[PDB]
This record gives C-alpha cells, sequence and structure tokens, in this order.
RNA sequence: AUUGAAAGUUCAAAGCUUAGAUACCCUGGAGGGAAACCAGACUUAACAC
C-alpha cells in the first residue's frame, strides 16, 4: 500500500460483494474488512499458482504445453468462462 | 457331755546348661527408536513508450 494502485482498485476485483464487473470474487475478501482471507490472499508469502503449466513427452517425438487453472476454494463461484478463454489465449501466446 | 482335745505339708531349692536363621539360588526371559512429512512458494519495482 503505498501508490493508490492497490488502494481499493485490485481490493475491488477481487470483492465477493460490490460489483460483478472481474469473474473473481475471493469469498471472505473485504473492502477495509479484511479478517482472514485477505490477509493471506495478500500476505501469506507460501502460496502456489492455480494457473499451471507443464509439457508431455511420449514415446513419438511429440510435445504438448498443457496450460491448465485448478480450482480453488476461495472462489465464490468464479465464471467458469470468462478465465476459460483466457487460458486458450495464454496458452497460444506462450507456443 | 462326740474313739475326744491340741498340731500351719512347713523348711532349703535360679528352668538352667550346650546350641551361628544357616545351606542351595544369575533380575532373567520375550520385545526393530520406529511411524508421518514436497527444499519448496512467488516474481516485483522504476522510468521510457
Amino acid at each position: 500500500k503505498d501508490k493508490g494502485l492497490d488502494i481499493g482498485f485490485i481490493k475491488n476485483y477481487l470483492c465477493e460483494t460490490c460489483e460483478t464487473v472481474s469473474s473473481f470474487n475471493i469469498v471472505d475478501f473485504l473492502l477495509s474488512e479484511g479478517s482472514f482471507m485477505s490477509d493471506y490472499i495478500l500476505q501469506y508469502e507460501h502460496r502456489n499458482s492455480l494457473l499451471r503449466f507443464k509439457l508431455i513427452s511420449d514415446n513419438s517425438n511429440n510435445s504438448y504445453l498443457i496450460g491448465y487453472i485448478l480450482h480453488s476454494s476461495y472462489f465464490k463461484k468464479i465464471d467458469i468462462k470468462y478465465v476459460r478463454c483466457i487460458l486458450e489465449k495464454l496458452t497460444y501466446c506462450v507456443i
């Protein structure tokens, strides 16, 4: 919290209340009312990434990039449609 | 008014002497310091555009 960009804006794009323009709302992420999930998302240093990439090969010389997103339990019924074709676009741009 | 009357079973006297709770006898037998556990998580900032 130094130069505004965290102030509200990203707190807004994570409110489980408060709007639906962001397809992802963290369960208890509250506007200035951070109790647990706020600190966990913003302060807990050891958090794995949900977006993950893998590379496979077979006995043939075929190789594939899997990109997947594990579903978490702090998403308040995430919009599975917006992030889905974000992932195809990411998987394209990196290959 | 009697086969009666009278008469202390009394005196002296150490349950003492000798004598080893000793002899033989393994705290031993059986029993796994093991069981579980990711050396891992993540990039961010600055200005230029």
